[PDB]
């Protein structure tokens, strides 16, 4: 698809991160839903990502994201989830209550993503002798 | 593709790097381009990642490598690179000297592989929950 570079790198990198809440389904649903929309919009932005996609269900969140080279798919996954729970639940003081604190579980789930032409390969490189 | 799973993530992470040489005179051949294709493969055993591909042509490197969550793609791309010059330099002086420690530019080229399917995600949802 279209790729970024700082002069350090041309890259692209697209991870799909999927994860879900530590207790079923009286959740993410109404403000709760959007807020989390919201919020993750903007830690995506916070660290210079983008979002492609986000879907937020009360089972889950899929959350697909362009994101910098210098980020590990494991500190990404922890971060927005991190960072989301200490949002949405000083936002939702409901919730961090009969949540008892834990919004997500410590477990979820990353794919890349692209499937890359060997003709840009090739441009990368001529662009690169010149 | 193929998903592997440690005690709190699942993942697939396969991402294409390339590179490049500073000079050109037939620097990657036969007898280096031999050993390039033996110590990366021995770099990727090195931080638990599986080659999936890998090409030396004189012109440029292609590896092709699923990794654990917990490497940042600048960090391997600077740690393959960076650590095959060191060797590729060691046992092969002729070349060290005829460049001066120079075996590649300092960019590099990372690109993110794969699909995801609802199929997928749903199987992941859905196994989360016992």
């Amino acid at each position: 698809m279209e790729y970024k570079s700082t002069r350090h790198a041309k890259y692209l990198c697209n991870y799909h991160f999927v994860w879900i809440p530590k207790y079923r389904r009286k959740v993410l649903t109404g403000e709760v839903a959007e807020y989390t929309k919201e919020v993750l919009r903007t830690i995506a932005e916070e660290l210079g990502c983008e979002v492609l996609a986000l879907e937020v269900m009360p089972d889950h969140i899929h959350l697909f994201v362009n994101c910098p080279p210098r980020y590990a798919p494991s500190y990404l996954a922890n971060y927005f989830k991190g960072k989301s729970a200490r949002l949405i639940l000083k936002k939702f003081q409901e919730l961090k209550k009969s949540t008892n604190g834990k919004l997500w579980t410590r477990s979820y789930f990353v794919s890349t993503s692209g499937n890359v032409s060997s003709e840009t390969i090739k441009k990368y490189i001529e662009e690169q002798w010149a």
